[PDB]
């Protein structure tokens, strides 16, 4: 089962390789993973129309079930990406020796009572609440020559990479508040009770999504940094029912395309 | 697969709709379906002798793993359900709820009326309170509006006018898988998380209740307060035996039992309104 | 499936039911399993060459997912070691980790589980090298749908619908507590409440956090649903935590920090876990020693 999972990450890293090497001129090797999150998908326009970036479509990549996008953003090599099987992509760009830092992007929900429409969230801890439970991307057998058996995740959110962030946004000038704040992981429904949301308030979270952590966890067995950023889409209520008696796409454009730069 | 479910649900639909029609005269169109947890079999008996009421088994029923009873109750046509499936059986959630879904193509029913017993963990409740569920925490659904409030103000209405004594708190459900009860630690944590009552059912029928567009009105039988002392310490040299206030099976039973006519006749006089 | 499972069951136990008669000329009825964790594989030292124990791999057990049982004495009683155990991040289900339980029950002689295993330190009073005997436990996985009673229940084990608020026996506790005394071990045993969590990754700052409010105070990767399932069985449960490291629980540090602390300080290993359970070993197999003699 882990042979077939590792045939397929080599698989996925030769037809990837192949086609970079086919494709640029200069040997193509991004320092950078890109996850846009759910409506941040314009990302892929601040890449340099020259050098002509590769894009490679899921279908045509072995093993992936969307597209992979190759190219230079503020001057820099990137991917873009517009439970093993959605970490495996992590796994097979792991292989070209150049990849240190993901910066993953994502929609959530707000928690923290402080939070409000619009307002950003630089995460810098997580609660894994599935993987917890036995809904992990590291379940099964470990692969050794990617990371150890057993991973630390308090150290997950690189602290230079959050310093960074928060400095590209004094230089930007941009307005829009940006919190630093935990982000946890629920396979569950935005349809989140108003006692969900109460319980995870108690529970130490600021921002709730069904996205992020996964990558976040399988990028730091890889030996990334990682960078993520949230938007906080809505504010979860929260009060107990009655008794019977689009703009921040684009100052998360501007983060990330200067924060690309210096990493 | 989903077209394979689909299949199945289509086939109940099509098999309990055609008993219907053999065997009522008239249209017979549920308005509600009645889901009897433990205990509260006793309903079966509110069912009017007239007309004669439709009972089909669950193994003849396609797709279903118990018995659907299909009648009139204070003059309203509903659908019982008599025996519900746990996820702690080793069920999906899919298989428990394919009954709504397969009840939901009659186009007749809008309101889900679900009881099950409940451990305590508000310290005020006490066993043989109800609670009237107003929300819920799914704690298999996420670590791994939904309370129609008319009708949760009519079901106070009714213990008025029916002049049951009876205490009915109003409090949040927290669903867990079971089948084993709550270690102290456990309960204390419910508790700290809001927890008001902790039962291992309910929640997923009400989901697909509410996905259906169904009103849900749900009552849980306190059948046990739940233990969240620590245990006894192994210093101590009067200690308070640990097998002390455990739950059973049999408390559940009991106690379920001892509130069944109280909630027969709520729910009686709840689905003549409905 | 259920049907499957008992077959599976009872193939494994008749399978060690007849190397039992095959090897000791007495019949061998032993009274306590023993689950070793990592770390403790050197309670192995302590049965008796005499009389001459017999050790079954599990790659010969039908069922059982290297890994062995011992069968032998340990200070003259008869006992049944687990040396190593199945862990559900490996990829087992949990009623896999659980099988040679209920193997071995049916041998009709055991009723009692002495279990050990390492944890990180929730319970801010605690330090690395310390004992936690465990008299509560917390599974949250189980509250949320892995547990290993999921499915059809066992009828001829135990009851459908098990209490837990009993699951740490009193007097075995104490009794814990008098070997230590009796032997004058001075490594502190605290008493507290043990937290299942799958792994394998090191608890977040957040997890953690989340864990302590919780109630817990350690946390590990084993242990519980064994315990659970030797409840079923009608089993006593000693369970024995072994401190190996103390969760950073402390938030991270902020980027407008200007003398920041690093989010790499002090965080957990599998080396740090192997090392601190090879020092404490020793008084935890004396400790085991001493029970099983009395029980
Ligand atoms: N989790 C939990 N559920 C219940 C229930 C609800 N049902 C009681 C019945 C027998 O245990 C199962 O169907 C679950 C009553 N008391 C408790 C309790 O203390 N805890
Ligand atoms: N979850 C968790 N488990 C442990 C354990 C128990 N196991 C011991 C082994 C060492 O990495 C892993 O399987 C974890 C020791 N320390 C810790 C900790 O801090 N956390």
């Amino acid at each position: 089962d882990i042979n077939e999972q590792r045939a397929l990450i080599k698989s996925a890293h030769r037809y990837i390789s192949e086609k970079l090497e086919d494709h640029f001129s200069s040997e193509f090797l991004p320092k950078a993973l890109v996850i846009c999150g759910e409506g941040l998908s314009g990302i892929s326009t601040k890449i340099a129309d020259e050098p002509k970036p590769l894009i490679l479509s899921y279908s045509t990549i072995p093993g992936f079930k969307g597209e992979l996008i190759f190219g230079y953003m503020n001057g820099a090599p990137v991917v873009l990406m517009n439970l093993a099987e959605t970490v495996h992509p992590i796994r097979a760009l792991h292989l070209l020796g150049s990849i240190n830092v993901l910066i993953v992007t994502n929609a959530a929900g707000g928690i923290n009572a402080s939070f409000k429409a619009g307002d950003l969230m630089c995460v810098y801890d997580h609660i894994n609440f599935p993987g917890l439970c036995g809904f992990h991307p590291l379940r099964g057998a470990n692969f050794d020559e990617f990371g150890p058996r057993f991973l630390a995740t308090s150290d997950a959110y690189d602290l230079e990479l959050r310093k960074l962030l928060f400095s590209k946004k004094k230089e930007l000038n941009i307005e829009r508040k940006i919190h630093e704040g935990t982000y946890s992981y629920v396979h569950g429904p935005t349809f989140e009770s108003r006692a969900e949301s109460r319980f995870l308030r108690l529970a130490g979270t600021d921002a709730v999504g069904m996205s992020t952590v996964p990558e976040v966890v399988t990028a730091r067995h890889c030996g990334w940094r990682v960078l993520a950023l949230s938007l906080i889409t809505n504010e979860c209520v929260v009060d107990p029912p009655a008794s019977a008696h689009a703009k921040a796409s684009k100052d998360v454009q501007e983060l990330i395309f200067s924060v690309v730069a210096e990493i």
